[PDB]
C-alpha cells in the first residue's frame, strides 16, 4: 500500500 | 496498490 | 491498482 | 488497472 | 487497462 | 485497452 | 484498442 | 484499432 | 484502422 | 485504412 | 504500508 | 510501516 | 517502523 | 524503531 | 532503538 | 540503544 | 548502548 | 557502552 | 484552470 | 493552476 | 502553482 | 510551486 | 520552491 | 529548495 | 539547498 | 548541501 | 558539503 | 565533506 | 574529508 | 582521509 | 590515508 | 596507511 | 603499512 | 608490514 | 613481514 | 615472517 | 528464454 | 527459465 | 531469446 | 525455473 | 532473438 | 525453483 | 535482430 | 537488422 | 522451493 | 539496418 | 541504410 | 523449503 | 522449513 | 524449524 | 525449533 | 530450543 | 531450553 | 537450562 | 535571443 | 527578441 | 518583439 | 543566445 | 549558445 | 556550447 | 562543448 | 567534449 | 571526452 | 575516454 | 577507457 | 580488462 | 581478465 | 581469471 | 581460476 | 580453480 | 578445487 | 579496459 | 484484497 | 504449464 | 499448487 | 480482475 | 510454442 | 493490518 | 480480452 | 499450512 | 519464421 | 505496537 | 482482429 | 528477403 | 502454535 | 488486408 | 521501552 | 510461556 | 541503564 | 522468577 | 445520434 | 468487421 | 452526456 | 465486446 | 463533476 | 467490469 | 478537494 | 473496492 | 495544509 | 483503513 | 516546519 | 496510531 | 539546527 | 514515546 | 561541532 | 536519558 | 583533533 | 559518566 | 521591454 | 497576485 | 541582456 | 521576491 | 559570456 | 544570495 | 575552457 | 566560496 | 587532457 | 586547495 | 596511458 | 603529494 | 599487462 | 615508493 | 599467468 | 624487493 | 596445476 | 628462495 | 552584403 | 541593444 | 562562403 | 561578443 | 567539404 | 576560442 | 568516408 | 587538441 | 566493416 | 593516442 | 562472426 | 595491445 | 554455439 | 593468451 | 545440455 | 588447461 | 537429475 | 579427474 507525496 | 500525489 | 494524481 | 487525473 | 484523465 | 479523456 | 475523448 | 471523438 | 470523429 | 468524420 | 514525502 | 522524507 | 529524513 | 538522518 | 545520522 | 555518526 | 563514529 | 571511532 | 500569454 | 507567459 | 516564462 | 524560466 | 533558468 | 541552472 | 549548473 | 557541476 | 564536477 | 570528480 | 576520481 | 581513483 | 586504485 | 590496488 | 593486490 | 595478493 | 597470496 | 598460500 | 508479461 | 508477469 | 508482451 | 509477479 | 508486442 | 510475488 | 510490433 | 511493424 | 511475497 | 513498416 | 514505408 | 514474508 | 517474517 | 522475526 | 526475533 | 532476543 | 537476549 | 544476558 | 537565417 | 532572414 | 526580413 | 542557419 | 547548421 | 550539424 | 554531426 | 556522429 | 557513433 | 557503438 | 558496440 | 558479451 | 557472458 | 555464464 | 554459472 | 553452479 | 552447488 | 558487447 | 492463486 | 488468479 | 491471502 | 494463462 | 490467456 | 495465508 | 498466440 | 498475524 | 495470433 | 501470530 | 505473419 | 502478413 | 507480544 | 513484399 | 512476550 | 521486560 | 525483568 | 539491576 | 459501420 | 457507435 | 459503443 | 460511457 | 464506466 | 468517478 | 471512487 | 480522497 | 484519506 | 496527513 | 500524522 | 514530526 | 518528534 | 535532537 | 540528543 | 557530543 | 562527550 | 579523546 | 501584471 | 518584469 | 523581476 | 540577472 | 545573479 | 560565474 | 565561480 | 577550474 | 583546480 | 593532472 | 597527479 | 602511474 | 607506480 | 608488476 | 613484481 | 609467480 | 615461484 | 609445486 | 541594427 | 551582420 | 557578426 | 563563421 | 570558426 | 572541421 | 578536426 | 576520424 | 582513430 | 576497430 | 581490434 | 573477437 | 578468443 | 568456449 | 571448454 | 561440463 | 565433470 | 553427481 505504497503512498507517493511529491510537492514540485 | 499504489498512489502518487504530485503538485508540481 | 496504480492512481496517478497530477496537480500541475 | 492504471488510472491517472492530470488537472493541468 | 489504462484510463487517462486530462483536465487543463 | 486504453482510454483517454481530455477536457480542455 | 485506443480510445481518444476529445472536449475543447 | 483506435478511436478519436474530438468535440471542439 | 483509425477511425476519426470530429464534432466542430 | 484510415477514415475520418468531419461534422462542421 | 510505505509513505514517501517528496519535497523538491 | 516505513516513511519517507525527502528535502531536495 | 522506519523512518528516513534526507537532506539533500 | 529506526531513524535514518541523511545531509547529503 | 537505532539512531544513523550520516554526513556526506 | 545504537547510534550512527558518518561524516563523508 | 553502542555509538559509532567513522570519519570517511 | 561501547564507543566505535573509524578513521578511514 | 490554465492561463497563457503569449507575446508574439 | 498553471500560468503561461511567452515572448517571441 | 507553476509558472513559465520563455523568451523566445 | 515551480518557476520556469527560459531564454531561448 | 523549485526555480529553473534554462538558457537556450 | 532546488536552483536549475541550464546552459545549453 | 541544492544546486545545478549543468553545461550542455 | 549540495552543488552539482556538469559539463557536456 | 557535497560537490559534484562531472565532465560528460 | 566529499568531492565527486567524474570524467566520462 | 574524501575526494573521488572516476574516469569512464 | 580517502582517495578514490577509478579506471573504467 | 587510505587510498584506492580500482581498474575496472 | 592501506593502499588498494583492484584489477578487474 | 598494507598493501593489496586483488586481481579479479 | 602486511602484502595481499588475490586471485580470482 | 607478513605475506599473502590467496588464489580463488 | 609468515607466507600464506591460499588454493580456492 | 525469457518472457514478459506487462499488464499497463 | 524466467517468467515476467506485471500488473501496473 | 526473449519475448516481450506488452499490454496498455 | 523462476516466476516474478509484480503487482504494481 | 528478441521480439516485442505492444498492444497499446 | 524460486516464486516471487510482489505487492507493491 | 529485433522485431517490433506495435498495435495502436 | 531491426525491424518495425507500427498498427495504428 | 523457495517462494517471496514482498508486500512494498 | 532498419526497415520500418507503417500501417495507419 | 534506413527504408519506411508508411500506409496512411 | 523457505518462505518469505516481506512487510514494508 | 524455515519461515521469515520482516517487517521493514 | 527455524522461525525468523524482524522488526525495523 | 529455533525462535529470533530482532528488533533492529 | 533456543530462543533469541536481539535489541539494536 | 536456551535463552538469549542480546541488548546491541 | 541457560539465560544469555548481552550488553552491548 | 534567436537569431535565423534561411537560404532557400 | 527573434530576429528572421529568408533569402529566397 | 519579432523581426522578419524576406528577400524573395 | 541560439542561431539558426539553414541551407535549403 | 547553440549553433545550428541545417544543410537540406 | 552545442553545435548541430544537419545533412539531410 | 557539444558537437552534433546528422546525416540523413 | 562529447561529439555526436548519427548516420541515417 | 566521449564519441557516439550511431549508424540507423 | 568513452566510445560509444551503436548499429541500429 | 570503455568501448561499447551495441547491434540493435 | 573487462569483456562483456549481453545477448538479448 | 574478467569475462561475462550474458544469454537473456 | 573469472569466467560469468548467465542464462535468464 | 573461477568460473560462475548461473540459470535463473 | 573454483566452479559454482546456481540454478535459480 | 572447489565445487559450488545451490537450488535456489 | 571495459568492452562491451550488446547483441540485442 | 483478496487473493488467489493456482499452479501446475 | 497451466496458471490462476483472482485479485480483489 | 494452491494458495490463499487476505489483507486489511 | 480474474486472470488464466497456459504455455507451452 | 503455444500461448493463451483471459482477462476479466 | 490483519493478514490471512494458507498454502499447499 | 482473450489471446491466442503461436510462433516458429 | 495456515497461518495468522495482527499489527497494531 | 512463421506467427500467429488472435484478440478479442 | 502489538502483535498476534498464529501457525499450523 | 486475427493477424498472421511470415518472414525470410 | 521476404515478407508476408494478413490482418482482419 | 500461538504468539504475543507488546512493545512500548 | 493482405501484404506482400520483398526486398534486394 | 517495555516488553511483553507470550508463546506456545 | 511468559516474558516482562523494561528498560530505561 | 536500570532494568527490569520477569519470566514463568 | 525476578530480576533487577543498576548501571552507572 | 446514431452510427454504424460494417467492413470485409 | 462490424462496429457500432452512439451518441447524445 | 451519454455514450454507448459495441464492436465486433 | 461491449462499451458504455457517462459523464457531466 | 460525475462519471461512470461500462465495460463487458 | 464496472467503475465510478466522482470530482469537485 | 473533493474525491470519491468506486470499482466492480 | 471503494475508495476516497480529501485535498486542501 | 491538510489531507484526508478512506479506503474499503 | 483510514488515513490522515497534515502539513505546513 | 510543522507535520502531524494519524492513522487507523 | 499516532505521530508527530518538528523541524528547523 | 533543531528536530522534535513525538509518538503514540 | 518523545524524542529530540539538536545540531550544529 | 555540538550535538544534544534527548529521550524519554 | 540524557546525551551530547562535541567534535573538532 | 579533540572529542568530549558526556551522558546522564 | 564523563568522557575526553584526543589524538594527532 | 519593461512588463506589469496583476490577477484575481 | 502581482507581477514586474524588466528587459534589456 | 539584464534582466528584472518581481513576484507577490 | 526579487530577482536579478545579467549575461554577456 | 559572463554571469551575474542575485535571488530574495 | 549572490553568485558569479565566467567562461571560456 | 577556463572557469570561475563564487557563491554567497 | 571560490572554485577555479581549468581544461585542455 | 590536462587539469587545474582550486577551492575555497 | 590545489590539484593538477595530466592523462595520456 | 599515463597519468600525472598533485595535491595540497 | 605527488603521484605518477603508466600501462600497457 | 605492465604497471609503474610511484608515490610521495 | 617504487612499483612494478608484469602479468600474462 | 605470469607474474613480476618489484617494490620499494 | 623481487617476486615471480607461475601458473598452469 | 602447475606452480612456480622465486622471492628475493 | 625457490618453490615448485605439483597437483593432480 | 551588409546589415547594422540598433535598438532602444 | 546594438546589433551587425555581414554576409557573403 | 563567408560570414561575420557582432553584438552589444 | 563577436562571431565568425566560414563554410566551403 | 571544409569548415572553420571563431569565437571572442 | 577557435574551431575546425574538415568532411569526406 | 574521412574525418578531421581541430581545436584551440 | 586534435582529432581525427576514418570510416567505410 | 572497417574504422579507425587518431588522437592527440 | 591510437586506435583501430574491425567489424563482420 | 568476426572481430578485431588494435590500440597504441 | 591486441586483440581479437569469434563467434557464432 | 561457438566462441574463440585471442589476446596480446 | 588463448581461450575457447563451446555451448549448447 | 552440454559445455565445453579450452584455455593456453 | 581443458574443461568439460554436462547437464540435466 | 543428472550431472557429469571432466577435468584435465 | 573426473566427477559425477546424482539428485533427487
Amino acid at each position: 500500500f505504497k503512498f507517493e507525496f511529491k510537492f514540485e
